[PDB]
C-alpha cells in the first residue's frame, strides 16, 4: 500500500487523508472528485499531492487503496468504473453514512477488493476546508463484513482506522442501518422537527426563536447538518428510519399519557430511566 | 431591605445569597431550609449568616426581603404560613421554573407582597456546594408582573437583579409557560423519550446505549423529581407542544415515506437557516 485514493475530497475525504498522513502514511495520496476547486483546494492545502476530475486519469496512479468519500448515491456508478480500472489486488472501502444492501451492490461490483465501512465522526459543516487530523480519534468505526468478505482487507481496513484513531467494530450491513437508524438518524429527525415545531407554534405575538436556552440549542445543534445529506440518508435507510420515528413516537406518547393522567408514581419512574449506569 | 431571606439553601438558594454579597451587600442573610445540613454547611461557607430549619423561627429574622428557591411545590404551603409571620412591608419573589396560576396562587395568598421571577440560568447542579457567586451575570431573568402586582416592590426585585449581572425583562405568567413549556419543557420531554426509545429498541443483539457518537449525545443531569413537578404545574403547555412537535415530526415522516425527495430537501434547508439565525 503505497498509493491511497481519495475519492470524493470534501469534509469527511480530507479528514481522512490528513489524518493517514499525521497518523505516517509516507505513501502518495491521490484525489478524485467531480469538483475542479475541491481537486485544487485540496493540493493547495497539501491535503493530497495530486488529483483529478477525469475518472480515466486515476489509472494513471495506479490506487492500491481506495476511501470512497463522496455521497453514497454516487457509489455504484463510480465503482463500475473503478471495477475497469483498479487492480485486482486494490482494496476499496467507504465512509457512507448507511450500508445495508449497498454493501452487497459494491461487492458484487468490485468483488474482493470491497469492505463497507462507516465512521461514526459528524460535522454540519461542508468542504475540504473544514477538513480536521483527528476527526476520528475515539470515534467508533464500524466495518460490515458479509460472508464474501477477504479476511486480509478487512483486517487491513480496521488497521487503517486504528491508524487513525477509530474504534473499530463489526456489524452486518443490515443491523448497522437497524442501529444507526435508531442512534443517528432518529435524533437527527427529532432535532429538525424540534426546530420545526418553533416555527408554528410561534406566533405575530412571540418569536419563540428569541427565547432557546442551553437545553435547545445543544439539542439541536445537529440540525444545521446538510440537508441534500440527511434528505439521502433518511430516504436511503428509510425503512429504518421509519419504524425508529415509530418506535420514539410511541414512546413519547406514553410518556405523553402519564402526563396528561398525571401519574406522578409511574412519571417519576419514566423520567428515571433517564439515570442508569449505562 | 436589609434582612434577606433565603428560602431553600441550595444551589440555587445559595447562589442568590453569593451573588449579593459579591455585588456589595452588606446586610444580612438568613436562610430556612428543612434541611439541617443545607444551613450548617450554608453556615460555614459564608453562605449566610444564620439559618434555620423550623418556619416559626424565622419571625426572629424578621425579614423584609425573601427570594423563595425550594421546589416549586412547596411555594403555596411555606407561602401560607409566611403570610402571617412577615409583616405587609416584606417584599417575596421566587426563583421557580414554572410561572403561570403559580403567580396568582401567590398573590391571592401573599397580597401586595410577592412578585414572581425566573433567572435563566443554573447548569442544572444541585447542592448549596455548588452555588456560585456570578450565577446571573449576564443571564436573563425574567419577571412576571400583573394587574395587582405593586410597583415600587416590582421596580425594586428589578434593580436587586440587575445588581447581580441579570438581564431583566417582563411577560405575564401564562405567556412564560408558554414560550418555556415549548423551548424548554418540550426539549426536556423529547429527551426523556428519547432514552426511553433506546430502552425499548434496543435487542438481544445490540444495546443502543452503546452509540452516542451519532448524534445522541446531544440529548440526562436532569431531576427526575424537579421534571415530574414541571410536568405537572405546565401540563396544558407541555400537552400542547409535544402535540405542535408531534404535527411537525409527522410531517417529517410523511415526506420521507413517500419519498418526496425535493420537498424534504426543503424542510430541512429551512430548519438549517432557522437554527443558524439562533
Ligand atoms: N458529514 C458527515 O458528518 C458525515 C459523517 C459520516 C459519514 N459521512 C458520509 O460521507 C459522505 C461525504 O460527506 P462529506 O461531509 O465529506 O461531504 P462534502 O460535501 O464535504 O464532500 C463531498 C465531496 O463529494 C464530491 N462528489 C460528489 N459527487 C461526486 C462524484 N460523483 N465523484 C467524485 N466526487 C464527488 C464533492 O464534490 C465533494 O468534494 C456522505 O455522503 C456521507 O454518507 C458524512
Ligand atoms: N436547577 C436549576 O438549574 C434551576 C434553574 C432555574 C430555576 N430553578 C428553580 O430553583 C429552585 C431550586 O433549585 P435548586 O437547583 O437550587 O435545587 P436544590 O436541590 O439545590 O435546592 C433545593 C433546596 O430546597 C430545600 N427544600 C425542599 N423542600 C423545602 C421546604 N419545604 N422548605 C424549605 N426548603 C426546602 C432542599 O433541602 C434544598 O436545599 C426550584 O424551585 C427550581 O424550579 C432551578
Amino acid at each position: 500500500m503505497q498509493n491511497v485514493l481519495i475519492v470524493g475530497v470534501g469534509f469527511m475525504g480530507g479528514s481522512f487523508a490528513k489524518s493517514l498522513r499525521r497518523s505516517g502514511f509516507k505513501g502518495k495520496i491521490y484525489g478524485y472528485d467531480i469538483n475542479p476547486e475541491s481537486i485544487s483546494k485540496a493540493v493547495d492545502l497539501g491535503i493530497i499531492d495530486e488529483g483529478t476530475t477525469s475518472i480515466a486519469k486515476v489509472e494513471d496512479f495506479s490506487p492500491d487503496f481506495v476511501m470512497l468519500s463522496s455521497p453514497v448515491r454516487t457509489f455504484r456508478e463510480i465503482a463500475k468504473k473503478l471495477s475497469y480500472i483498479l487492480s485486482e489486488d486494490a482494496t476499496v472501502t467507504d465512509q457512507g453514512s448507511v450500508k445495508g444492501k449497498l454493501v452487497y451492490d459494491l461487492e458484487n461490483i468490485l468483488g474482493k477488493r470491497f469492505v463497507g465501512g462507516h465512521p461514526i465522526a459528524g460535522t454540519e459543516k461542508s468542504g475540504v476546508e473544514y477538513s480536521l487530523d483527528n476527526l476520528y480519534e475515539g470515534k467508533k468505526v464500524i466495518l460490515t463484513p458479509t460472508k464474501k468478505t477477504d479476511k486480509k482487507r478487512l483486517k487491513l481496513v480496521k488497521r487503517v482506522w486504528e491508524d487513525v484513531g477509530g474504534v473499530v467494530e463489526y456489524m452486518s450491513p443490515e443491523l448497522h442501518d437497524y442501529v444507526f437508524g435508531v442512534v443517528s438518524h432518529l435524533p437527527h429527525a427529532v432535532a429538525f422537527a424540534l426546530v420545526d415545531t418553533l416555527i408554528h407554534m410561534s406566533t405575530p405575538e412571540v418569536d419563540l426563536f428569541k427565547y432557546p436556552g442551553g437545553g435547545f440549542k445543544d439539542f439541536t445543534r445537529i440540525a444545521k447538518s446538510d440537508p441534500i445529506m440527511w434528505r439521502d440518508i433518511f430516504l436511503e435507510n428509510k425503512e429504518n428510519v421509519m419504524k425508529a420515528i415509530e418506535g420514539f413516537e410511541k414512546s413519547l406518547n406514553h410518556l405523553k399519557e402519564l402526563i396528561v393522567r398525571e401519574a406522578e408514581e409511574e412519571l417519576v419512574e419514566y423520567l428515571k430511566e433517564v439515570k442508569i449506569k449505562r
